[PDB]
């Protein structure tokens, strides 16, 4: 993919917005526990050690379409939509200022309830394909949900960097981020930006504002290029753990939006 | 409407400024526990969570009229443009203080503990009412029927739901653990908020008179007052109080705005 | 007054340096624990709270008579000195470093102690005349020493704000700082800067340093201006909590070093 | 070395890329606990400190080798000079995990601890071995044999003595409790270090493609590839995992570069 | 001295380095425990209170002797101007250490807490000695005399005495305690410092080769040193290392420094 100018000229910006729903394991909006996960159900032993998929964070993944661009494909160049800067925003935090919910005391039973708190992981990304990942556990004798995608045949590298543990968030739900990160080795084509702040009762920290942009550009201006006019949009949002009244557990996590402006490039016809 | 150039000139400015008392739960002034809300009232379990209005936190809003700009038939009228805005929170000393009646730090020879815990801030400034989305906790709580909250809830509340939409249009009827702002519209407003969680973790606020934020967008045009009317909300949760008893209040301040704004062509609709 | 340009030349640009005792309760240089607040008594209910005067931290204030300026009070125009910039300084901070102070033990007897922690409030102020304050309670109910500046006939809503409850920070440790706050509302001629941060054991914060200067103007650059050429610096540095073998605890305070350099600005006579 | 000017023109830049596994003790990939220490084995006394190989956290390090440059008689030669890079931890979300067999949050119906408390980031690029400095918090500690520690260590190494020096040029056997960089040194090394302490402080890490380090000191020189060969080093204790009887284990990840380079002048010495 | 303009020229500009061993208590490079304190000795009251020379921290100092740059007898002379510094804490990492012998984070399989608690750092390049302010937390201590302390206090003391003024003239004699850089001196010396308390708060420090600090004012003036002389001064205490019986010592870390200075023209006095 050889890459040229921009376009210039009348329409040759546009713009999307898309919101994306946290898969924190109860991911059917029927589900009454939706945007939390299921009670975690803890390892007895290292050799014993099977989490159910609906007690697993995974990453959210939509694709936005975009106007076709091209009438005549058989010329020397093309055009691609290229995203140049995001607005994006977590939804909702506000909705965590509450001190009712069922669960545990703060302190005695005249008082309120712990809040959400505990480990935090937010990442997004905007790409022109899928978001390359990389595959890295706590302990690779870990039995996962065969319906989820995870690393096959593990064995204790997989505890560390395997260079063949390597995959594509191509489904919404699916990709747990215990076992994946995005990966610095390849990743060409999308730009991400992930914050992790771990500990069992962290109190959260978000800001929230609609004057902030990112700009996408990488060091020779370009932005993600959107293959077949697609544009990959990836999240994970997790705020922490609630406490329920029996110390049992859910992660919790909040919906992602995305404004992005694109514009038109020039690329050589391969 | 199509903006059009900044009206220059002899007075094209103006300044309003504006204070709004906290909405916590008590909201009248002769409440005892003014600037408090009530002793937070818990759920027993998933099914049945019932809060008292006294005890949720809601946001505040006030409305300004602007001097009027338009007498309405020329080609382009005049809208107030809110360009930049001194804001501060007040009375934040008023949390230096380990002597209120409550809950000893250590035995009851010390001081007792002062407001900590889940701090909420946010201000915006607006040419309309600021825009919402509702989320919640829970969609099986059952909310005051005198509050503005989520009509007919499910589960998808708990995540977003695009039909889950309101204006803050009320000051202290919107529930903060309800609403919040909608990253999705507010083209005419500019909000801000910070969230800091947790049961007892230490409030930290700065205040100063020499800190001006610019309310203009990436096209330099800051939010337009429709009608002549600018919309002022926030809300300030400094954390919550607990008591002798260990029962507990959030604790609000009122905050102070100071906007410039300046006359803005456009092109009559 | 009309502010009109600054006054080039000779001796045009003067300094002053000066440094404010906190004013914790103890407040006699003579009390055995100056630079402390006694021990803190403890409301016994919402209805029953009587803070005595010595456990009350309070605003620090001096006036600086700077170089007499008007000769003749008959012309046009006139000259004000007006305060440029700040270089300001907590004192004594490594006083705190200290873990064999009589007090509570860390761990078991064998241990160092407690040092001083908890909530901290730092504020200075350079304006050129008293700074205006805010009134805002804790509580109403609360009955203040009738020889310190507070709030007359309070009513429920001094918890919040009460326009009426205005005053001038013109008395050194008279008025408490639980009780006022420096009013965003007026403060034309001065400006504050205010940190803080609570909780009964935070781990105190702070910088010092002599490369760190304060520039004072506004965005009409333009400084303070002292008014019958008298500068009014203010502050409070309260650096934490003491506590004592028994649990009873002092608040502790720390002086502050100001060095304001001023210019002359010429002024529309009134 | 006198250090001349860039070379320009075609194919005068190329870029590398490596990752290196962390070496907190077991260090071998078939271990169960590759990338974890071993069972933290604690001193009987100050005199009777006698640490596992296992349990010791060891700095990582790579040669790159680089194109060879000089087909040696003439008079100024070319070396690859670092410009920048960009790096990064990898697999921080395995972190976020509850289910993990250890330590209750509360009690056996809660999740349990995730890894927390002492964290040690660091990584250099450079020309040559990092060269580094020697001091422990303890003289009176018996190091294992087969790993590079201070000789005849003296109380004069719980601070600086100028003798205790090493190079960097073994992965895995270089104690980071015993050894950091030396800054009197490393003229032709960029070195960047983070240390947070405690018992059981919550790990804070980021990660992002958008960001490049430049490694040009202040007259515009990066490090200087003698003999053709790039060395990367690097540390990433991110904490302590707690297992269910309480011992612990060292946790580490591994971290990732991608270094660019340029042709460099130098005359020939 | 009248300062002019800045001496330019072939060989105007010098650099140096040194290091600065801390001196927590045990001072001695023989000491058991050399960079760290004594167990703290604690008060019993108000009225009795005598720390052990060996349980207070002082300042490290150092003088380095710079080349001589003048004959006295002309209109003007030259002096070495301090024009930036890069500094660096050397042994960070020796703090990741969880087997010394100390208190167990949870029960005795667990490893040890680490040193923690209160830091303080501080760094300072001047032409002259350090000016110091004292301020301590009791007038009624009994410092040991053979530490340079303040004379015959009272209780203001505990606050601003302006007769309470020393030099930092001596290593390892002047308690971090007892005094601290008089902002209302040292214009001929730049000193940076940053405090944090508390007693089991976890240390946080960075270190590099890539940062240099600036010394020139406002004026762009640097220390300028008197006699040809250069001071150095540090203290680097990076929090307490807790023993098994809860025994408590300060543990401090090195500073090294690399200075470098050019020529100022002064006006002979
Ligand atoms: C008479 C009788 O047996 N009635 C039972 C009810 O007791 C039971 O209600 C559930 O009882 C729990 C008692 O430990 C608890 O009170 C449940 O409330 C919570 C909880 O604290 O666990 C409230 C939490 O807010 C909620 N968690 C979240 O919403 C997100 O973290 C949890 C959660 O729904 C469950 O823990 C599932 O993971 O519930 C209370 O609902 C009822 C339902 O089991 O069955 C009746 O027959
Ligand atoms: C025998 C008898 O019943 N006597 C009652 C008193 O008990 C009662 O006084 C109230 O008693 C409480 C005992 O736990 C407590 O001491 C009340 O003081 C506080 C409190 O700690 O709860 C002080 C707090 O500062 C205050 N909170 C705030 O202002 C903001 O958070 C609370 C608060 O007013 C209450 O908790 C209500 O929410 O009160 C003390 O007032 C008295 C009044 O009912 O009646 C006696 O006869
Ligand atoms: C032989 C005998 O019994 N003598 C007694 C003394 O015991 C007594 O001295 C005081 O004893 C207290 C025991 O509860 C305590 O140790 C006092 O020391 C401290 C304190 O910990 O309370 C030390 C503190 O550093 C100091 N606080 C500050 O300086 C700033 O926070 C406090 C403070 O002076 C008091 O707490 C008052 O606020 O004192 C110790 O002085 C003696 C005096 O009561 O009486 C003899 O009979
Ligand atoms: C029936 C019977 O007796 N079976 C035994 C098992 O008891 C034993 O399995 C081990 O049992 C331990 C009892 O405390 C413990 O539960 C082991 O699980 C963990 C642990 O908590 O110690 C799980 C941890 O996640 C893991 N740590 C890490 O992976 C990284 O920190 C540790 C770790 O593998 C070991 O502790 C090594 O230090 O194990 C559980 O595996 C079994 C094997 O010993 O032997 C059976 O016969
Ligand atoms: C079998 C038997 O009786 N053995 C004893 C030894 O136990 C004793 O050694 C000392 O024993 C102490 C018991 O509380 C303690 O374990 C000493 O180790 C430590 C300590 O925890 O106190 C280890 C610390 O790392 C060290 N501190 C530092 O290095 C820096 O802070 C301290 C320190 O040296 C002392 O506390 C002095 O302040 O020591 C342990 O050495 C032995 C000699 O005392 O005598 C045998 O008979
Ligand atoms: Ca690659
Ligand atoms: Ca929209
Ligand atoms: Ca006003
Ligand atoms: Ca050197
Ligand atoms: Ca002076």
């Amino acid at each position: 993919v050889e890459v040229l100018e921009v376009r210039t000229g009348p329409d040759a910006i546009t713009q999307i917005e898309a919101y994306l729903n946290p898969r924190m394991g109860n991911n059917n909006p029927t589900d009454e526990l939706y945007g939390y996960s299921a009670d975690i159900n803890v390892a007895s032993s290292k050799a014993s050690d099977n989490p159910n998929a609906t007690t697993l964070p995974t990453y959210s993944v939509a694709v936005i379409k975009l106007p076709m661009l091209n009438e005549d494909m058989t010329c020397d160049t093309l055009l691609m939509w290229e995203a140049v800067s995001v607005k994006t925003e977590v939804m909702g935090i506000s909705s965590l200022v509450n001190l009712h919910q069922g669960g545990k005391y703060i302190y005695g039973s005249s008082s309120g309830t712990i809040p959400v708190q505990g480990t935090t992981l937010h990442m997004f990304s905007v790409g022109g394909e899928p978001l390359e990942l990389q595959g890295l556990v706590a302990s690779s004798t870990t039995t996962y949900p065969t319906d989820m995608v995870t690393i096959k045949n593990m064995k204790p590298v997989n505890q560390a960097l395997d260079p063949n543990a390597k995959a594509l968030l191509d489904k919404d739900g699916k990709y747990p981020v215990e076992v994946w990160s995005p990966d610095p080795s390849k990743n060409e084509n999308t730009r991400y930006y992930g914050s992790f702040t771990g500990g069992a009762t962290t109190p959260p920290v978000m800001q929230f504002t609609n004057s902030v942009t990112t700009v996408l550009l990488d060091e020779n201006g370009v932005g993600p290029l959107c293959k077949g006019d697609k544009l990959f949009l990836s999240a994970v949002d997790i705020v922490g753990i609630h406490t329920n009244y029996s110390e049992s557990q859910n992660w919790r996590g909040l919906p992602r939006y995305f404004n992005v402006t694109l514009r038109k490039r020039v690329v050589k016809n391969p």
